[PDB]
């Protein structure tokens, strides 16, 4: 398979080898602020990244991915709409071309400059491939990124960026705290959904926050001067790697928040 974001194997293509693609839960969503509606038996979210002990950093092709030790239950997610304990795995973003576009979830229809995705694994399911396979087998915490100030959090990893530019390269990326990259509230809204590129699975639980981050135009402009392609092969510069807004269908959005 050679999915990816350009015209010819992009978004739209990718029924076609992933039919659960025109599926009844995909991801993303706009988010109507408007019809969302409270609900008032979420319990309070708690994200405890305190032990989070990440590893690598690893371009894929697609996006960069910040991979944590996830062998025990060092950074979670629990609370909110969720059962149980979630293990965070992993971070990584989609962003644009121009900071009017990058996001995959929308909100009335406004594209953030790019979203933050923590991923988390359900732990009753004793493994990430058994989990993805589950209606319920991961949670991703979605943050939105707006340009404005620069964000001090993210710096390390925008200056780790030249040195995984091109697909398949990574480099050790230790003792990174994704408590960083947080907004100060942790309001949400929530909904169940899927994986937003190949294979499409329809498991994940979306908790995604109100609060955008701010980040600056040079840290965003370090993200575009990444590298689809692998090393030695030509330049296509890694931007517009997000999914545009699906049918919402048999669905509601839940907020945290009145
Ligand atoms: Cl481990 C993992 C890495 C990336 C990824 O990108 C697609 C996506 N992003 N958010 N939900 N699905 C999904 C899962
Ligand atoms: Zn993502």
């Amino acid at each position: 398979h050679h999915w990816g974001y350009g015209k010819h194997n992009g978004p739209e293509h990718w029924h076609k080898d992933f039919p659960i693609a025109k599926g009844e839960r995909q991801s993303p969503v706009d988010i109507d602020t408007h019809t969302a509606k409270y609900d008032p038996s979420l319990k309070p979210l708690s994200v405890s990244y305190d032990q989070a002990t990440s590893l690598r950093i690893l371009n894929n092709g697609h996006a960069f991915n910040v991979e944590f030790d996830d062998s025990q239950d060092k950074a979670v997610l629990k609370g909110g709409p969720l059962d149980g304990t979630y293990r965070l795995i992993q971070f990584h973003f989609h962003w644009g071309s121009l900071d009017g576009q990058g996001s995959e979830h929308t909100v009335d229809k406004k594209k953030y400059a790019a979203e933050l995705h923590l991923v988390h694994w359900n732990t009753k399911y004793g493994d990430f491939g058994k989990a993805v396979q589950q209606p319920d087998g991961l949670a991703v915490l979605g943050i939105f990124l707006k340009v404005g100030s620069a964000k001090p959090g993210l710096q390390k990893v925008v200056d780790v960026l030249d040195s995984i530019k091109t697909k398949g390269k990574s480099a050790d990326f230790t003792n990174f705290d994704p408590r960083g990259l947080l907004p100060e509230s942790l309001d949400y809204w929530t909904y169940p959904g899927s994986l937003t590129t190949p294979p499409l699975l329809e498991c994940v639980t979306w908790i995604v926050l109100k609060e955008p981050i701010s980040v600056s135009s040079e840290q965003v402009l370090k993200f575009r001067k990444l590298n689809f392609n692998g090393e030695g092969e030509p330049e296509e510069l890694m931007v517009d790697n997000w999914r545009p807004a699906q049918p919402l269908k048999n669905r509601q959005i839940k907020a945290s928040f009145k």
